[PDB]
C-alpha cells in the first residue's frame, strides 16, 4: 500500500496499540474530505488504508488521536490529536511511510517517502 | 502573555526567523476561527498573542508556516504547515509555551506550561 | 536478532543508509569494550548485530556515527555522533529496536522494547 | 556564558528541574576530563557553566543525568543518561545552547549556535 503510518509510545518504549487514524483529503471547495481511517496494529502500524489508484495527488491530512489514547492510560495528554499535513504524488506514485513518536506533552512526526 | 510559541530550525541549528504563526479558536460551529497571529523574532519566539483575560478556555490551533519557512531557504519541505491543536485550561498551570522544532521532512512540538 | 537498529534522515525523509554503528559494553574496569559493528541498509537497518546467547545483560552503548553522515553529504553537522547508553536484559532477555532520527543540528531517538 | 542547557519533560510538559549536568573535554590522551557541571534550575536550565576564554576549541560531551530524574519521578527509565558530543569551532556562531526533551523512552536534542 502507498501510505502507511507508524506509531510509537515513547513513555513505555513499545509501539502505540490501536490508536485511531482518520485521513482526509482537501477538496475543491477547500473543506477536508474523508479519505480512509484505521486503527494501529500491535505493531503500531496501520496499512491498507488506500491503493496507488485511489490515492491521487493532493494535499491529505493525517489525523492521529493521541487523545484517546493516553486518556485510555489514564493519562491527560496535551494536545488533541496530532496532524500530519502534506501534498502527496504530485512528481507521480510515490510510497509514504508518516511515523509519529508520542508524549503526553509532546510528540513528534516524520516521513519517510520512497520510489514506488 | 499566557500564550507564546518558539520555533527551532534542526538544520542550520538557530532560531527559526521570520516564520508565520497563525492561532485560531474553535468557535461552536466546530469551524476555526482567527484568534491571533505574528511572525517569530530573530530569536525565533512570537510573544504578545494575546492576553489573559482574552484567552478563555477552549480548544486552539496553532499553525505554524513550516513550508514557507523552507522555501524562502531553498529547501524542499514535506509539511504544508505545522499545526499544534490543544484545549487550554485553568485548571492547569498560566503560561503555555509552545515549541517546534524543524526539519524539512520532520517536526517535533512541546508544550510547556508553567506558573 | 535481540538488538536492532533503525536510522532516519529528517532532511531528506528517507533511511539514513550506510551509517556506521558501533556497540560497546561496560567491562568490570568500567571501560566500554568492543561489543558488535556495523552499517545500515538502504532500508536505514541494521540486524544480525548478535544472539540472544552472547547478548547478556549489563550496560550497553550503541555509538551512530551521525558525523561521517553528514559529511559524505557534504554537510558539517554540530553532533561527533549519536550515543544511546542503556542496561540491557536485567530482568530477562529482551529485544531491543534503537531508533534515531538525523537532522545536521539534532537528533532523537527512541527505544522499542519488547519481549523475546 | 557562551555553553548553556536547556532540559525539558516531555511527559509532564515543564522544565526538567534539578536535572545533574556534566560537561567534559577530550584531552590529547583521548578521555574525557571535567570541565564543568550543574544542575538545571527552576526554568530547566543550567548557565555559567564556563567563560569564553576556558572554552576553548576542541570536543566536548555534555552528559544529562536523565535516568535520575526520571526515578525521582517514579518512573521507569530506559537510558542511563543522555550524551551531546560536538566540536565546538570558533569559525561558526559565539554561543551554544544545548537543548534536550526527555521521555522514559526517547530524548532528543537541538544545538542553537548564534551570535
Amino acid at each position: 500500500c502507498p501510505l502507511m503510518v507508524k506509531v510509537l509510545d515513547a513513555v513505555r518504549g513499545s509501539p502505540a496499540i490501536n490508536v485511531a487514524v482518520h485521513v482526509f483529503r482537501k477538496a475543491a471547495d477547500d473543506t477536508w474530505e474523508p479519505f480512509a481511517s484505521g486503527k494501529t496494529s500491535e505493531s503500531g502500524e496501520l496499512h491498507g488504508l488506500t491503493t496507488e489508484e485511489e490515492f491521487v495527488e493532493g494535499i491529505y491530512k493525517v489525523e492521529i488521536d493521541t487523545k484517546s489514547y493516553w486518556k485510555a492510560l489514564g493519562i491527560s495528554p496535551f494536545h488533541e490529536h496530532a496532524e500530519v499535513v502534506f501534498t502527496a504524488n504530485d512528481s507521480g506514485p510515490r510510497r509514504y511511510t508518516i511515523a509519529a513518536l508520542l508524549s503526553p506533552y509532546s510528540y513528534s512526526t516524520t516521513a519517510v517517502v520512497t520510489n514506488p
